[PDB]
């Protein structure tokens, strides 16, 4: 089989080590986090992603998946070591790197024969180097002779679909050095991709440049979309035809084109401006990036306009409703979300917000407290309402009672920050 | 059906020539004598390949005729099809002159119900206009005559229209109309895909297309730059991100930029549509300003190899078109290579299998035109490739170490493996 | 909307909760008590990846019930969905009965979407049955009847219910046209999908894509078992192939055959609707017999291997259920193979993570159940592998070795290669 | 890379040709002196004019002597004919390969791209090394199989833009040779016999889907559902895709009959009977009567003497190539009951000539075909037929009675009789 130690309970950690559980291996997964460890380890932690607490939990019951917080004693266990901890933005923009060399340093302190590092965290190009030469320097401290190679493995499944995106991906991306790393990396994904072996094979700073590249041109399609969509509302077309009319074009294709009140999540926002820091340590300017980034921070603020311009700028202390917190659908991760930039303008205007979300109402009291009012289901939510913001298309959203809405609500209007609704109410949307 | 079509740029004489190959009876005109003269004596005014043979069997079978003359089609014609080209004005603005004159000799020559569909790349709203135009006509001229107008974009590419127009990944129509629609449905269904809207959407959806692509292609640029200075292969990450199905494979190629009659244009018309409406295009305004600075990078790459010094140096050019199998050279990216090796007094030789004469056309005697690739790089200081031609693919490179005064090869098409080799990325 | 469905199979359970949580309002229906009881409370094991907790934030939420009566759910139901067993003819009493009950109950007007896999035809005698309970009650009432086949699979069935390639609908009416499009188009945003037809095409298409699917199989699998003669490997012939995009690279994967109720169902159908039209489906039934020889190739292998004497030999099978995913074994390679190994005298081992209860009420002593892949094979002088579940994709070679009387493997499904075993597999 | 091809038929032409375009010098020959004094001096768009830039830039060149090609190449295609006892005829590869063997003086990397059998290359190697055994010299070389799936009529879109290119190879110095030769041109390396496979196995699979939708347009006949709508319907599954998938009066063409043919009996030679393939074949040899015998039904069997008109005549639309055609198999059995046949085909006409001479009266277009006709058959779906003037064709019909064999036509008078 393999042995293989996977360090961090971030999605990308705690997926890919629950996956090669699945798949047959001697899995371990390990954190700092001694309280989450442990109840990982029982089954007592809420998990959103989908079917991901079922598939930890036989995992665990079979033996194959354990949790700990010593790298140090997982090391000497495994055959191959991925690095999966967060990358999260730095004071000036950069990657924090700090967690990664962290891990790193740990790795080398323990190794007690050759084994295979494999970073999947997201790190700036060159990362490589200064991951090697950490673990380096701990055996040089301990002045013992061990072999080892480094790899690059970043990941590009999404939350929601994080099990889907691990167990079928469209293709995998390793950056090597080495034959014995390649033949490694192949053996282990060999059984898992049963379609066709699509494994793309590069050198290790061009697989670090993919993970920021893709991540950056997903951004890119949907703040052009979003601009497009704009001055759709301005010249009397309608972007849902446009995004049809060009997503059928084979050169562009018809994923990732959707407007709406913007993107958030952690990854796009801080990738995008980690790469952007990358150019400009190296005397290079990302104008297109650049663009990108500004247009989807204009975009973040055009819910609160089309509520504010509705009411020709009279709406301090009115009572809304918002269906939708978390930043996409499928988890309750709060992280650059759109609804808080929209929930932050109506607190400063004195607004009473009623919320709803399937699962994100607990990690939205921990960022919000008693600022906003937590409801049980959408229907309540709109109780008393003079407008509604739909800002997360979760499926139950999707084909609202009008009439009941209508009933109660203070007034029958929508808006629409993910152009999901046909009207039988005023309804706004973008584009 | 009884088509007719204005125009007889690849849009107009392509699809003219299409749909009487389809076995429709369509009369397709222009302006200028001399081309549709050409036309009439079996020559095409344009380079695109298999277009002359189609062209020669639709004329014998009697399908195809060609014009000068608007109103004598008009009374013939089911539908007729507005193709010709709107390209940039004096302020950046599309040029709608064209246009409009087709539409208003259209209305003086109505004698029964038509339908008018723009296939011409034009700025959304424009359907308003051109109904107004023919309107105007027929209501100078008294009478009382119903139509119908649609918009029917073109996503051919030059060099290779007629499978880009047989075989389309889809058709794009915008109507007003339940008659404008069955009209049309009854001209495609034999042919097929065919996605039916309102007309200003259908108007826009050309103007993003053509926008995403510009954007892609200055995103990967911004990315090969960027790669060059931190030691990525902008190749490996072409397939690394290409290969996610949300992206797609195709149109990701960094090089010296994008060029032609469209992309410039396009993106150029929207950005002015947008400041007409009071929105700044952000993401094209930055897709613009970096395709402009990536024109410069094939000469700096040969200026900063030389440290500087250039003047009276000879170079070789393969490729002038702005783009292969055609002899299009608006906004290429050679003509701002020769322009700035001219500028510092370079000996320029030049290579192009199809655009030498169009380049005469614009240099004149400023550059030496040579018969052959090899016959470009003899004496040459530094070859430059610019436009990925076909012959240039799999060179022989004694022949040219032998024959130029340095091995030195720029590619701004990365198309080469090996010299020493500059490219993108 | 207000929705109703009748029954509670994958097709009916699956469609039900998939509307409910789009926010529609959802009655599902069937004539077990018992497992309805179970249904509303969130007490029957659901093994189908995601549906269980569906259904139970539904049922919570009060977007969908469980009931025993449809003739309850008609007068609140703007479309009832037919979604009820149609166990080579087909039973079409379950399907007529529902209609029925539909027409003794009708107060309105309503469209009767039929979703179960019903012969070509089926929707005129489906309307004749309402209309004879609409006529014996005095009523006049006008309604619709459209046919909107499934196409998900057992393993995947709620991403294929939710992101479809797909939906098929057969109408003959523009209020019924208007209708599933207003159920369809709120759930198919990335773009509207929906290919209306008529009826009868409708029907045609469901059996047909089961068919094509099954001859792209046994297609496989006739050129896997000739290029084990002629010393080519399969798996770069389907690579091959596969990458023409005429072709497509899906379900193009040889193996020890086909299982399931539905391709051998649905290829039978078709061959028998031939047959009553005195035409002959040549391919099809070409392909039937393709598929019930090579639920024979993993036992001949072994028998091969061993020389023809293999009574009282020990033999480990990991997977029983007929694909992964599931707990259903009907119509699987295993019990081909199994049945096989008990008419030489072997003894049987087996284990699948999920099906072994199904196996057990099927087998009863006749195999022995084991805890886990490694017990399964303690003993065994060969190991078969039959259904790709996952768990068994990295094994631990050495330990099979330790534990095995006979380092042998048997592969039906083309996923192992070796790092001291002898590896048998197709083509 | 100096390249030789042997073969000028649509794939050795179209190969040379595309190489040369490339950048590549190439020596394309055949036995043939006055095709090639021709070439020096088929049907197939854009082909002529660009052979003709590449003869003119002295890329492309064409001879009749494999000597004197192969001490100047590094590579040598084999791509002559392997047409149909059943099994394929291999009289032509193995002469190129003889050939070959008595003219190396070097190292060469001979690249199979003939439809061969399975194995075949064990044959070729052999042959050539029976060659320099004779000669007694000690030549090294490798050989390669590169199957092609060009489509006659569209074939230098389908080399220059390919879905992917198969390559067979037992040696690395093969597979850099060839990595070499496209990559400035998606390429699955393989090892030989699996690329021999690959061909009939992708060839097989798109007959097979097209004998299984004609089974389905036949039943759907007898239960009244509509065959393009269940197109519509099963093709729309990404499992099965919408390409190849049309019903019709069969499928023709050299390739798919004698391919199908040639694996059934390569399985036979093995012991192993490919019922799927087997099925496949009987049901297309059937299907290529149905055009007949929905003629002869309408006309409840009274058939002597009638005037019928035929559109299409060539397997396919876009080449003049008539082998296995179905307009064959409907010809033959009209001229059989007596009736009296005008045919139409924009290209195919003369090669129907050689096939027909004076059985059939042929004509000048369309529209002159149908004149006094009882029956329209459209057989093969080439464009110009697409919109017809149904009000020209009525009166100048004896009948309004058209039969379509290619599902293209809707009614807007007429009786149309069509496949399922
Ligand atoms: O680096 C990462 O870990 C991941 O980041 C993203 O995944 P994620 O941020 O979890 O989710 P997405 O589905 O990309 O959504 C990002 C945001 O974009 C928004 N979005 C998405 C698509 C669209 O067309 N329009 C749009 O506004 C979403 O609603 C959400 O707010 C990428 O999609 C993953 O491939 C990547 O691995
Ligand atoms: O390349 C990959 O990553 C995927 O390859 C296949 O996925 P796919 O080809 O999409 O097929 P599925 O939709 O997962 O399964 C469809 C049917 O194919 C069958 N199958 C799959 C794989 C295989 O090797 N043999 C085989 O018969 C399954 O039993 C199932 O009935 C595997 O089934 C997945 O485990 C893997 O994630
Ligand atoms: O509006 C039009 O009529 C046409 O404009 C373009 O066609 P075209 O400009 O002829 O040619 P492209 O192949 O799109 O090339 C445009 C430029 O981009 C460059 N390019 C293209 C692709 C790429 O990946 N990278 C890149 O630098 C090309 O070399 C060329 O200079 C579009 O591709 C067509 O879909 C459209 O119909
Ligand atoms: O009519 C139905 O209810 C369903 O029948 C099948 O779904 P299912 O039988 O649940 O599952 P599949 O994944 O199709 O597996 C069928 C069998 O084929 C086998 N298989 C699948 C794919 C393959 O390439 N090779 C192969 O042997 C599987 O292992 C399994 O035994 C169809 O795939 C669904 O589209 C259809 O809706
Ligand atoms: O047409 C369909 O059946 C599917 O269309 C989309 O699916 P898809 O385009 O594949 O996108 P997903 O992978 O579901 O989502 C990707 C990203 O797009 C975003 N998205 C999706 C839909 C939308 O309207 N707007 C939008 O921003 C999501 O928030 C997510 O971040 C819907 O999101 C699915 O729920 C639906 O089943
Ligand atoms: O071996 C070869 O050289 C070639 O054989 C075929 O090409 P070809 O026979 O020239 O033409 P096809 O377009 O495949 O048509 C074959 C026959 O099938 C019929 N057909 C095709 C497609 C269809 O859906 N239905 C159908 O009846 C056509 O009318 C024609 O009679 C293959 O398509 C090529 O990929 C292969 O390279």
């Amino acid at each position: 089989s393999l042995d293989i130690a996977v360090v961090g309970i971030g999605y990308v950690g705690l997926v890919s080590a629950t996956c090669f559980a699945e798949l047959g291996a001697n899995v371990r997964c390990i954190d700092t986090d001694r309280n989450k460890i442990e109840q990982l380890n029982s089954g007592t932690i809420p998990i959103y992603e989908p079917g991901l607490e079922k598939m930890i939990a036989r995992n665990v019951k079979a033996g194959r998946l354990r949790f700990g917080t010593e790298i140090e004693q997982a090391v000497p266990e495994a055959d191959i070591i991925f690095i999966a901890v967060g990358t999260p933005a730095g004071e000036d923009g950069s990657a924090d790197m700090s967690y990664v060399l962290d891990a790193a340093r740990s790795i080398g302190r323990a190794m007690s024969r050759y084994i295979l590092i494999v970073t999947k965290s997201t790190v700036p190009v060159g990362s490589y180097r200064l991951i090697r030469k950490a673990i380096q320097e701990e055996l040089d401290k301990r002045e013992v002779l061990i072999d080892f190679d480094i790899a690059s493995n970043p990941e590009f499944l999404k939350e929601g679909n994080a099990i889907d995106d691990f167990m079928k991906p469209d293709r995998v991306v390793v950056g090597v050095d080495s034959d014995r790393a390649r033949e490694l990396i192949t053996s282990l994904y060999k059984p898992m991709l049963l379609n066709n072996f699509r494994v793309l094979f590069m050198d290790i700073a061009s697989a670090e440049m993919t993970k920021y590249a893709a991540n950056a041109m997903l951004a890119t399609r949907i703040s052009f979309m979003n601009d497009v969509a704009n001055l759709c509302e301005r010249v009397g077309a309608d972007v849902s035809m446009v995004r049809l009319g060009i997503g059928s074009d084979s050169r562009i294709g018809s994923k990732f084109l959707y407007p709406g009140c913007g993107y958030g999540g952690s990854c796009f926002p801080k990738d995008v401006k980690a790469l952007i820091r990358t150019a400009e340590d190296n005397g290079y300017r990302m104008e297109v990036l650049e663009a990108v980034e500004r247009v989807n921070e204009k975009q973040k603020s055009i819910l609160f306009d089309k509520f504010s311009t509705y009411y020709k700028g009279n709406v301090q202390g009115r009572c809304v409703a918002i269906w939708g917190l978390s930043f996409k659908p499928g988890t309750d991760d709060m992280r650059e979300a759109p609804s808080l930039v929209l929930i932050e303008k109506l607190l400063e205007v004195g607004c009473r917000v009623r919320v709803y979300d399937p699962v994100a109402m607990k990690e939205a009291q921990k960022r919000l407290g008693d600022k906003v009012e937590y409801t049980t289901d959408m229907y309540d939510a709109v109780r008393g309402a003079e407008a509604l913001f739909h800002v997360t298309e979760w499926k139950e959203f999707r084909m609202p009672d009008w009439s009941a809405l209508s009933q109660a609500m203070a007034a029958s209007l929508v808006i629409d920050g993910r152009n999901v609704y046909e009207l039988p109410f005023t309804l706004l949307n973008i584009g």
